[PDB]
DNA sequence: CCCCCCCTATCGAATCCGTCTACCCCCC
């Protein structure tokens, strides 16, 4: 009962939900309990992916505004925000890189690139976890995480 | 001028290599 879930399938719905959260927590400054401390977005790419494409510019502005409001929320109100994303071209010219282009790369503070192992030991919960960007510690370290036997 | 993003199977070819023997009949 302490885990609250809301469905948003368009960027306007997500913006409205986050603005409502900001307003409610601003009104709840007096209170000391019941205020959410962790905010999780299941997929920020799926909502904004249809808005990209073409030679227009409103999609980039919308995603930048969403990033700015997320950053203001997390900084001002001391919340931990976690979002997900997808990968882009794996061809020879372009390495495995996060989606949403170059402009989104400056938004987050920490990047964790989940991956699957190949050959022996594949399948199951065996996934390789790496830290791409942290801006606080050396990067490029690979570890192992099991989910099938975890919880 | 500048932005972000992907595809799909095909044909047929080319012969080699010999083993094993059995079984007697009839008087002036």
């Amino acid at each position: 009962r302490r885990i609250q879930v809301v469905h948003a399938f368009d960027i306007f719905q997500m913006l409205d939900v986050l603005q409502e959260l900001r307003g409610t927590v601003a009104q709840q400054v007096t209170g000391s309990s019941g205020t959410v401390k962790v905010v999780v977005v299941d997929s920020v790419t799926a909502v904004v992916s249809p808005l990209l494409g073409g030679q227009q510019r409103e999609g980039l502005a919308l995603m930048m505004q969403l990033a700015r409001e997320l950053k203001t929320l997390a900084r001002d109100l001391g919340m931990a925000v976690v979002v997900t994303n997808h990968i882009t071209r794996d061809r020879d010219s372009g390495r495995l890189k996060p989606a949403l282009g170059r402009s989104w790369s400056f938004v987050p503070s920490t990047r964790i690139l989940l991956d699957t192992i190949e050959g022996a030991g594949a399948s199951g919960g065996r996934r390789m976890a790496c830290l791409a960007k942290s801006s606080r510690q050396p990067t490029g370290f690979q570890e192992m995480v099991d989910i099938g036997t975890w919880g």
